[PDB]
């Protein structure tokens, strides 16, 4: 079955460089594999780039692109940041520097329960301290649940203009996993779930004109009934993958790979938008690019790291994987 990728992203008239970021991603798939890692966002200062900081030091260069994450711009509590000046523009700072150094800003949402009750993300279903908020509800216009939605929506539409602004082009990859149910954007299942996608895809794009996103839909795992989550070829850029394998295990995901291929008719561009240990490079499983989870994720520690130093060493020297020194500048 062929491949059958928009040469465009889905986003009218996207910025020169979303443009560019978005060409880069297709001239690229299928031939190299773009090396990645998460940030821990917070009130660390030292700590925000620690992951790209340890790869350039051990393995020779740093990834081409940087994981940041909202959690902490919105929610219960959380004005320690979003209040102070040293931590309120954490996330678009971290963007802004990578993409003029010439990389890749993936940023996400861990987006906290948004009628303030809780400080939580987590879904009841989660096994961990939950929020009761009810996405159904979000999705229905007048609720209090939707005025607290779009209260949210509009502080983080102000830090993604600040970087359209800027000219600087992410990775945009909102409510994801929601497969798996465990946050509470994909706890009612898929009707919300593509209703959120829906609000949010809109409110940024046509509402606040934010033409500088490209759009990220977390296909799993887990993967099962994933094409009734999906909220449409027109709101979606890029297909990833969060597979978190055995602690140690370097297997390439191929089944993975071919599955979201096939459920999404060669359609779109796929990668590995989180992991542990790093799939192998390898232009059978040509993940666009890969992203291992912060902290003991990335770095290494113990006897069975998850990316060891020579595994990294390896994966950075290799032909097939781009990092920030191969990166053209925007
Ligand atoms: C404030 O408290 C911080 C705390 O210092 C900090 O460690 C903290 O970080 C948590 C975060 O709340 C949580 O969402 C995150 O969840 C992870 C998850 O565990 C897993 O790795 C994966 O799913 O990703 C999630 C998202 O990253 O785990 C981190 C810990 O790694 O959160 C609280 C606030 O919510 O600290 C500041 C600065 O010192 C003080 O000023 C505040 O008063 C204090 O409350
Ligand atoms: O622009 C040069 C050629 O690009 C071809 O598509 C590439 C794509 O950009 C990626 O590199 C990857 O998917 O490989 C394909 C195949 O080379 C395109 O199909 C050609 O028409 C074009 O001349
Ligand atoms: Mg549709
Ligand atoms: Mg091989
Ligand atoms: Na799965
Ligand atoms: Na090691």
């Amino acid at each position: 079955q062929d491949w059958n990728i928009s040469s465009s992203p889905v986003t009218p008239s996207p910025s020169a460089g979303a443009q560019k970021l978005y060409s880069f991603l297709v001239q690229n798939f299928q031939k190299k594999i773009i090396s990645g890692a998460m940030t821990l966002q917070g009130g660390d200062e030292s700590a925000q780039t620690k992951e790209p900081d340890w790869l350039q030091q051990n393995a020779g260069h740093r990834p081409a692109l940087v994981g940041l994450d909202f959690m902490f711009q919105t929610g219960k509590g959380e004005e320690w940041y979003y209040n102070d000046s040293r931590f309120s523009k954490q996330v678009v700072n971290g963007a802004k520097s990578y993409w003029q150094k010439g990389g890749i800003p993936a940023l996400c949402w861990h987006w906290r329960d948004p009628s303030k009750d809780t400080d939580a993300f987590y879904s009841p279903s989660s096994g961990n301290s939950a929020t009761q908020f009810d996405a159904d509800q979000a999705v229905k216009s007048g609720t209090a649940e939707n005025k607290a939605i779009l209260q949210d929506l509009a502080v983080i539409a102000d830090q993604l203009q600040d970087l359209r602004d800027a000219g600087v082009a992410v990775l945009w990859r909102p409510l994801h996993e929601a497969s798996g149910k465990w946050f509470w954007w994909g706890y009612k299942g898929a009707d919300a779930l593509k209703k959120l996608w829906k609000i949010e895809f809109d409110y940024f794009v046509k509402e606040r004109n934010l033409n500088n996103l490209i759009w990220v839909f977390t296909a799993g795992t887990p993967i099962e009934g994933i094409a009734d989550w999906y909220p449409g070829d027109d709101m979606v850029d890029v297909i990833g993958m969060d597979i978190y394998a055995t602690q140690g295990d370097h297997a390439t995901q191929q089944d993975y790979f071919n599955q979201c291929k096939s459920i999404f008719k060669g359609r779109k561009i796929v990668a590995m938008s989180e992991c542990g240990s790093v799939p192998e490079p390898d232009l059978a499983a040509p993940w666009s690019f890969f992203m291992p989870w912060y902290n003991n994720y990335c770095i290494p520690e113990g006897s069975n790291p998850y990316n060891s130093l020579e595994f990294w060493k390896k994966t950075m020297s290799s032909s097939l994987v781009i990092t920030l020194d191969n990166m053209p500048g925007w």
